[PDB]
């Protein structure tokens, strides 16, 4: 049943599509922009997994096979592969999905991520994996039916608890935090709320199906690439994970296309081909000598309660973190209008608040964007900043215009 | 001596760049344009190499080591390679020196070179490979000082002459055509004579310096990339031919920045990189199924004589001709303006042609380019339609300004 990688990717890359869901960007947005949108989007999904992935190991739909310790691995490999992500302008999976997305950008950052971490993995990298193969923590589970014979730690193993009990506890507090804390609000119909139910139901789809075929785990990014370059390279069979990939290309390319939000896109300088193609070389570095990436450690290996998830996720937004601050440092009679057509996305909504603020009160400010995100982003950057958008106007195939009514 | 390659293709880059020594266009410009002058370096260049590589081997520097002869690899790999020359927007030397000059569309055009070679020798297509190696001809010379033992057949070899005759014969023939035939002409000041001596000079230097490194052979591309690649992904040493890939960069690099012709480049429209991208995914198919690519069997194995690069050299014009009907069927007042800024080199020259044919008497015209090579290739084909070329202006540094009055 290993075509089944293709249905449940297809699925996931509907929901990564449609939901805006990119962990590199949720990173970075509280500690750049105070924005919480998608760490909510995290953290109800994260919740509702932890109860999904032992209430399906629980009845017989799988077992879990939490990711082995290694501290070396997890720490080091975090921080490299969190130092991608702000290079390659979006996580493993952000950048794959990107990929149908019509991303020249992202199609350059996937084509170095696979063939790094195929580096990293078998190639000339080698030795530095096998290095860091000797700090391999051989603390284990049981096999049950929880968990895979030889499995790596977690917090219930630890605990002598069954896994029930800190599963129930914090999904319940992370339901609590999520549901009681204020949000910072978008425009996607495609809301966190159900958003988070269905990226959880397609990894407990995961879970099932994947372990059918052989493959004891849930989502996962960079096991999926390597075995697509080596199944080109090296005429392998494919797998689920590979068949997974490839779904989620197919995946966010329909529904982008339904959508109509589908165009083969350019950087507005040349030179950001240079840099996307080491985020992704970066990644493929980190996420091999982590065992996993922003999906692979975080979002299924979080929930599973893996110390080695959890450590290694840590240093994720280290280096989101880290690379951040190194780069990041109608008639309506308009006043100053500002182009920002072909810019990535955080852009659009860093210059549009630089010109409201470094405006008089009163100031008509138009926006000219072409991404579909930002017109969302915007208006919610500007309420605060006492203003009001006068009119989201629809110009070309694409491109929105902003009329921003300046307050004080 | 594996690392004299990297020195060779460190020349090799330089005269590749300052001569714009590309086969893809040169096969273009004869069915298009009637444009010889990348012709005229050509024939030359296997005359001197013709002579060169014979009285080399004639002291013991060298042996000629001919590719055998398969009739269904050169023919049909050969046409296919010639489809990927026009996709990929250049040869297969002809994207990696245009790595070095800083254009995004060679490193796509690159990546799916490399790749797809490695997966028709290896990956992928070594279906297709394994069955067209059925038809390989036994014909095989014999080990002496002018051939290695088991080497392909040659126009020598099948008539029972020395190799001397054929090389004396046809090498006289080529260099009276050449010098006694009109030429188109251009204003690259390493003009096509001088290009043509120091291009069998590395070539031959080539020869020398990779036979003692193991590789019996000069020149060739296509396997210089795959041994990069197995290196990298397969942590297997680096060769010659793999060193003499990235010296062509690097030295096109030198070569490009110098000139202050360095630039990093993006298309017009984001659709060339897809087309691009198929364009080296059927030269690396081409290229191992023919042999030998445009510098493989065409630059090194016509000038040896060889029956198999002779074959395969007839149809990568007829492949490139195929392709090409696909895809192509100061105070000067200006009373009329063209921008090619940022179109590939055929397009300003043809977009100028269109503009002064559909241009009356006396209208001053302007044509805004970006690329070094149109400002040589338009003032002959303005003269050439009557009209006069007033000045090259220097607008922004790489961006030239063309003023042309048109008569009648
Ligand atoms: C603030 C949160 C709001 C929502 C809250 C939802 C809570 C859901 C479960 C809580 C378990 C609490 C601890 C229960 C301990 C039970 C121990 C047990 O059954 O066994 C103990 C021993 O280890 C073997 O017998
Ligand atoms: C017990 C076995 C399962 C354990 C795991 C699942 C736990 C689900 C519940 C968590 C708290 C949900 C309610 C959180 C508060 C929601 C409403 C809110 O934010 O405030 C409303 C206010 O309290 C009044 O008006
Ligand atoms: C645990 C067992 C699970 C078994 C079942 C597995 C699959 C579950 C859900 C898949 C939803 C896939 C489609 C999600 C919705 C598509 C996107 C959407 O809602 O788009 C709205 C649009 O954006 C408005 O403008
Ligand atoms: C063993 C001895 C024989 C084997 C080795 C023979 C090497 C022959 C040439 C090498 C490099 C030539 C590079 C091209 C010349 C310099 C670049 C040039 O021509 O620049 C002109 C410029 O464009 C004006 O503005
Ligand atoms: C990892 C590298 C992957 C590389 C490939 C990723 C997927 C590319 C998908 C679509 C582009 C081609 C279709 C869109 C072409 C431009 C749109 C257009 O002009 O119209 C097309 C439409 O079909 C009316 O004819
Ligand atoms: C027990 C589990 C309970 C939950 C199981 C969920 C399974 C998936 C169902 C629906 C996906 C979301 C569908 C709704 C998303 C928004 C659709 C919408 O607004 O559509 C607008 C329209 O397409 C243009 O105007
Ligand atoms: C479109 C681009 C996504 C990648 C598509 C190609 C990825 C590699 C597929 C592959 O390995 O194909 C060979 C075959 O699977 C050996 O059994
Ligand atoms: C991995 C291998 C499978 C490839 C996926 C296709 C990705 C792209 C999705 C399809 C392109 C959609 C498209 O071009 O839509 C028309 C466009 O809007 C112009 O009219
Ligand atoms: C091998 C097993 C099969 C694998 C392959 C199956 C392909 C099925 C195709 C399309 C269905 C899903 C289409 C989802 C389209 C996105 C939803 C959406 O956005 O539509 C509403 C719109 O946005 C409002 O403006
Ligand atoms: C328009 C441009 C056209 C350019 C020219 C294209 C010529 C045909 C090329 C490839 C198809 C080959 C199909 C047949 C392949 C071999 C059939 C066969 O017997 O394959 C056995 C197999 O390899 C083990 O079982
Ligand atoms: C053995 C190599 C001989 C090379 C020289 C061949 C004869 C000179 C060419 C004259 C062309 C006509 C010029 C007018
Ligand atoms: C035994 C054989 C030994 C062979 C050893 C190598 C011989 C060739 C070396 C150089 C050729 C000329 C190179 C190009 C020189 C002219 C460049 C030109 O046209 O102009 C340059 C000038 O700097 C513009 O300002
Ligand atoms: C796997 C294969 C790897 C192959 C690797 C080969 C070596 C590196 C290649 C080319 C370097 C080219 C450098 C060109 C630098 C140009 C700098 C320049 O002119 O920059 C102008 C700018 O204005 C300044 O601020
Ligand atoms: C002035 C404009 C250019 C400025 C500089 C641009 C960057 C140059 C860096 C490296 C180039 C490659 C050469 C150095 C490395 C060669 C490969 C090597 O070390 O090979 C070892 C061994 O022979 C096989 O593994
Ligand atoms: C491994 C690290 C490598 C670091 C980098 C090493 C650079 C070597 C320097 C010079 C060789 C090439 C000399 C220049 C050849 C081209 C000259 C040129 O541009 O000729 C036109 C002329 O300048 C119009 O006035
Ligand atoms: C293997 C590839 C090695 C690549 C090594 C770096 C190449 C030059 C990079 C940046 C200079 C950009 C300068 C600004 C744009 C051109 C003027
Ligand atoms: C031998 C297998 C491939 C043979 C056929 C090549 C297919 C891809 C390119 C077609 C033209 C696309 C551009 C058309 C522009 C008008």
């Amino acid at each position: 049943m290993i075509w089944t990688g293709l249905l449940v990717g297809f699925l996931f890359g509907i929901v990564l599509q449609r939901g805006r869901i990119a962990f590199n960007s949720a990173f970075r947005d509280v500690l750049l922009f105070k924005d919480n949108y998608l760490f909510k989007l995290a953290v109800f999904t994260l919740a509702l997994e932890m109860i999904l992935f032992v209430l399906l190991s629980q009845v017989g739909l799988m077992q879990m096979n939490p990711k082995p310790l290694n501290l070396v691995g997890n720490i080091i490999g975090g921080f490299v592969f969190g130092l991608g992500m702000v290079l390659a302008g979006g996580c493993a999976s952000g950048v794959t999905y990107r990929v149908g997305e019509g991303l020249t950008t992202a199609w350059f950052a996937a084509l170095f991520y696979g063939l790094g971490a195929y580096a990293t993995k078998s190639g000339a990298f080698s030795w530095w994996l096998s290095w860091v193969g000797q700090f391999k923590s051989p603390l284990s589970v049981e096999e049950s039916a929880y968990y895979v014979k030889g499995a790596g730690p977690t917090i219930s193993s630890v605990l002598g608890l069954n896994p029930w009990i800190p599963a129930l506890v914090i999904a319940a507090l992370f339901i609590l935090w999520a549901f009681g804390t204020k949000t910072t609000s978008r425009e996607t119909k495609f809301n966190w709320k159900i958003a988070s139910v269905c990226l959880a139901l397609v990894a407990g789809l995961g879970f099932i199906t994947s372990t059918l075929s052989g493959r004891k785990y849930g989502l996962g990014i960079t096991g999926g690439w390597i075995n697509l370059f080596q199944g080109f390279l090296t005429n392998s069979p494919l797998n689920w994970e590979g068949l997974e990939i490839v779904g989620i290309i197919l995946g966010a390319g329909v529904a982008a296309a339904v959508a109509g939000e589908f165009k083969l896109r350019m950087p507005k300088n040349p030179v950001t081909y240079l840099q996307v193609g080491i985020g992704g070389l970066l990644m493929g570095i980190g996420a091999v000598t982590a065992g996993g990436c922003n999906i692979g450690h975080f979002l299924t290996g979080v929930p599973q309660l893996a110390l080695s998830s959890w450590l290694a996720s840590i240093f994720f937004i280290l280096g989101n973190w880290t690379m951040a601050w190194i780069l990041f440092r109608a008639n309506y009679q308009v006043s100053k209008e500002i182009d920002v057509r072909g810019e990535v996305c955080p852009i659009p909504d860093v210059e549009a608040k630089r010109a409201v603020q470094s405006a008089n009160d009163g100031e008509i400010i138009l926006v000219r964007i072409d991404y579909p995100l930002s017109k969302e982003r915007i208006p919610e950057t500007v309420k605060k900043l006492g203003s009001e958008v006068l009119e989201i106007e629809e110009a070309a195939p694409g491109e929105w215009n902003i009329y921003i009514k300046v307050k004080k």
